[PDB]
């Protein structure tokens, strides 16, 4: 229930007026995420759209927390949204890899969290962001470049707030408690040398990242910075239709994919996982529409739905692996270089 | 109580060991050279595991010193020089490394200050410290803001081992504390571990000369040593020089008029001491135990026999309070003057050598 999720976090409901505006402003149709309700919520997107209308530049900011097995396809969603956004407005993108957060939260040696951090970057670079417009960084290694901001953010946030907003308690470690300043800092242009002096930030994130951003927004004025704007993506469910072997991984083979879908995909179009997967990955609106119409009229079977989902997901992973196989460890360096 | 302090109540309220003359003797044998007068005159009163640091030395194992200063807007008073003098000595006696954390972060995080200022003040305090004349080849002085990231791993590892329950019980944090403050003790703890500095031997033991008010950081550091696979730091504690009325053995300054500052003119030093220094003298021997001028000498008179001569003479009424004050004036005066002429000669080249982690 998406209205209840919006109510709990207290952000705004996304709407199609905002998609039209974005389409109008980009001279190209809004990415289908905005059209299919995958982007369902926001804070101040209108204001970021106003920034584009006034031909002022904005920049994107998103993050990823390590915890490596291979990444699955659900993990690509905000990053795809950033790719489209970068390619539409040829704008800069900063990606935070939270090796520190994963270390501080999970039972994990730091070297491993950092090691997973690097693979996640290789995996993320795969989606083909512009190296001249994208800065991806490890927190452990590189959040000190905006140390001043971290301190400044940290000073404005008392434990009272930290607890209420994040649910810390007497057993939270003092790293966890300090960490939100490191997630908030990249929300401000002053955090990066390579970004214009008062560029607005746009933060595409799982809705569940919101508290960082309501908070960042509350402290912006006190810090003399522009309020970031944010947009939220629904989370792709696993194939059973929920949140192990029923996720679709980025290193799954073509046959592994056809297996997982035929076996586990729950098959009434509001409950149908194969359609839902299609909502997220099938490029063609006229095509997707055929299947929504088709299943609804009973002119298409669950067998056919599964199988169209199969080939679409197969087209996606195959594109991904074709690029992945070619990401050299040299290529990784262009993205993490600050200088 | 002007000079006299119940050192044992201070030692018990913290959980540390008391210093003894056995440890100074051990220090003499091991360095060949005599033990710094700090160790002989009661100024090093408490410690944790100094016997073990001595055992490291005796075992041809290296150690390093670590100490700190939070920068302030204000000129620091001569009291502030005490643990840094102890380091200068320890460094020269063992030709060992020293790391000095300037906590511009802490001062920013705790005070009503722009970060820019804390950092500026930090940079002045590095000039202030270098003045005391350390070995450029063995001393790393750094700002936390610029430089603590070279040990962000240790900060992160340390941060994992300290929960809020503990952070509060130990440091007195509350709901109105900011989250920078709460995380800060990991940053003070980190330099206790040789791995926090690339240029120090794999597992060299740390020795922290400190005000006892700093113990909680080190008790905690020692508690997390095993957790981190690191050697427990040793710690020795200095009794703080009192103000001229005695009493305020705070690193913080009470009534400026009753403290001697590193920028006081010679006549101010005389005026201040003669006017406000509380004396042991009787109405009409002398009461050494409360005599503030003698206490100052205990801290600053680099000559043992001359100290003994004033002590003796005082106890048997052979020396007057005016005379004790007088000698106290000359000693403080010379110390401040040598300090000030040294400050002038400190170039930025001097400074840049102390500041650069690449030197080692
Ligand atoms: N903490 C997030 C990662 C992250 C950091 N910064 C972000 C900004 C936007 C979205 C996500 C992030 C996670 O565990 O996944
Ligand atoms: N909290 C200390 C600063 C400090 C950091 N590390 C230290 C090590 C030793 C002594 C003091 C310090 C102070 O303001 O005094
Ligand atoms: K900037
Ligand atoms: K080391």
């Amino acid at each position: 229930d998406y209205d209840k999720i919006i109510n709990q976090f207290g952000c705004e409901k996304f709407n199609q007026a905002l998609a039209d505006r974005l389409e109008k402003l980009s001279g190209k149709p809004a990415h289908y995420f905005f059209r299919r309700g995958i982007v369902f919520a926001h804070r101040d997107f209108n204001l970021l759209l106003d920034e584009i209308a006034n031909n002022r530049p904005f920049y994107l900011y998103t993050g990823r927390g390590p915890s490596s097995k291979t990444m699955h396809i659900g993990h690509t969603i905000p990053f795809l949204l950033c790719k489209y956004m970068q390619d539409a407005f040829k704008i800069r993108l900063v990606i935070q890899i939270t090796d520190d957060e994963k270390f501080l939260w999970k039972s994990m040696r730091l070297e491993d969290a950092m090691a997973y951090g690097r693979e996640n970057i290789k995996d993320i670079v795969t989606l083909g962001f512009d190296p001249k417009l994208t800065y991806i960084f490890s927190n452990v290694e590189a959040s000190h470049h905006f140390e001043e901001n971290i301190l400044k953010i940290s000073k404005t946030i008392n434990l009272n707030e930290a607890i209420k907003v994040f649910g810390f308690d007497m057993s939270s470690n003092i790293g966890q408690v300090g960490f939100p300043a490191k997630e908030i800092a990249p929300c401000f242009s002053s955090s990066f040398r390579f970004i214009g002096k008062g560029a607005m930030c746009l933060v595409p994130a799982a809705v569940d990242q919101d508290p960082f951003f309501r908070l960042a927004r509350d402290k912006a004025k006190a810090l003399g910075e522009k309020k970031p704007s944010s947009i939220y993506v629904s989370l792709l469910p696993d194939l059973k239709g929920v949140n192990p072997n029923s996720s679709i991984y980025l290193d799954d083979a073509q046959d592994t994919i056809r297996k997982k879908i035929i076996a586990y995909a729950y098959s009434d179009i509001d409950v149908d996982v194969p359609f839902e997967y299609l909502k997220y990955f099938l490029d063609d609106d006229q095509e997707l529409e055929k299947y929504r119409s088709g299943y609804i009229k009973g002119e298409i079977t669950s067998k056919e739905m599964k199988e169209k989902c199969v080939v679409v997901i197969q087209e996606f992973v195959s594109r991904y692996q074709e690029s992945r196989k070619r990401v050299t460890d040299d290529d990784l360096r262009a993205f993490i270089d600050i200088n």
